[PDB]
């Protein structure tokens, strides 16, 4: 095995099971429920060696505090923790509002983090696809999942009309494939909540080609190790956000 | 664009939006009603062009009825329906159980025949992907969405331990990963509803390999064309039958 003392001697964005986001359903509800889940997310892989050993104290805030006060003192535990702490502590909503009119609001995912990394052709856009019920461009919203500020935004081949937000623990957030975007540009700050845009089939051709695969929303995380951008799975820190969904008129 | 006419007169299996399956949201409604969910998508189709043209007349039994009394008169008719009913009308349940004990048996799954088609390495093995919530092999049951027979039953590299049943209409379903089977053989009949092992990991590797990837259940229907299986999206009879869900003690 390597253990998490062997794991964090090294950076952990680029480790295959730090960027897995391996999260039980045991971590999953009691991650609704704390205050730092970024710290007790970041312990909680420590301590069972990304889910490769038993979790060996109390999953409940006394546990956590106990881990914690032992694995600050290693060198390394400020960069883990705060790479921990970009993906899940800024995260407010659920990308995509619930409906307030009697109006169809369902959405589909699934984590396909294994799927996609393993002989994926999906190199360097690997996240989560947020499946509309309603195959329709421009009508389910986006909103912003976190505070934070307009880095990108524009087309891209293979995320078609895509906006990117830097969120102030340092993560940058990825959302492609829109049918239109807010009134925003880049250095604009945004509040979690706020409008992005719609959801839509944007891609895969010239400058605003639509309607060529399915509607949905492709969020992206990535942090920032060395010069290069990582993804990350966001499939566990949405599950965490998927009953903190923004209330709006979609019609 | 071309036309029901026009794609009636070539085989209609291999057709990509045959394959695709494409049933809007008001037509998933109507079909948990309909007598005849095959011949009603057929006629769907025909109608639309596969969803490249509006619906002239009311999706309603009298609209499908009428419908009815014109196509079938077109040669071609008789093979096209034949390939609808055999996706549609011999389901009576949706793959996995739900739990009579106070257990976790929720699952989520998309749509991916889009993303699987183009560029994808899964040539022959496009299907759904049925996610454990609880990721655990041996846990969730499997049954058999169809009566028919046992058709296949081993090891395959790219599907682990799966299982096939050819269903009395004519198609071929595909269940793959499994991390062990119920007692049947090769030749041995089944009903809808009959357990045919518990969702897995196996896979990727020598015969017997698990844990290489997260706990599902891959689903495939395959309708033969010529000499060749052709896979189709199994994802809208899948939700068609999503609230058919047989009632079973998981533990």
């Amino acid at each position: 095995g390597v253990s998490g003392f062997q794991r964090l001697q090294k950076p952990v964005v680029s480790q295959p099971d730090f960027r897995r986001q391996p999260v039980s359903e045991t971590m999953q509800v009691y991650l609704k429920q704390a205050a730092d889940p970024g710290r007790d997310v970041g312990l909680y892989w420590m301590a069972t060696d990304f889910e490769n050993r038993r979790f060996p104290g109390k999953v409940s805030p006394s546990g956590f505090q106990k881990l914690y006060r032992q694995w600050r003192n290693q060198t390394g535990w400020d960069a883990y923790v705060q790479s921990c702490r970009a993906i899940w502590n800024d995260v407010k909503y659920f990308p995509i509002p619930q409906s307030l009119d009697d109006t169809e609001d369902k959405i589909s995912y699934v984590d396909s983090w294994m799927f996609e990394r393993n002989y994926g052709g999906k190199r360097g856009h690997e996240g989560t696809d947020i499946m509309a019920e309603k195959n329709t461009p421009g009508y389910y919203p986006v909103v912003s999942m976190t505070d934070g500020v307009v880095t990108e935004k524009g087309w891209l081949e293979k995320g078609g009309w895509r906006i990117g937000i830097t969120a102030p623990t340092g993560a940058y957030f990825y959302y492609a494939h829109l049918d239109s975007y807010a009134e925003l540009e880049k250095g604009d700050p945004v509040k979690a909540g706020d409008l992005l845009g719609y959801m839509g089939d944007s891609g895969y051709g010239e400058e605003g080609t639509t309607g060529e695969f399915p509607v949905h929303l492709h969020l992206g995380i990535y942090l920032k190790e060395g010069t290069e951008e990582i993804s990350v799975n966001p499939y566990p820190v949405l599950r965490y956000a998927e009953n903190a969904r923004i209330k709006c008129v979609y019609s």
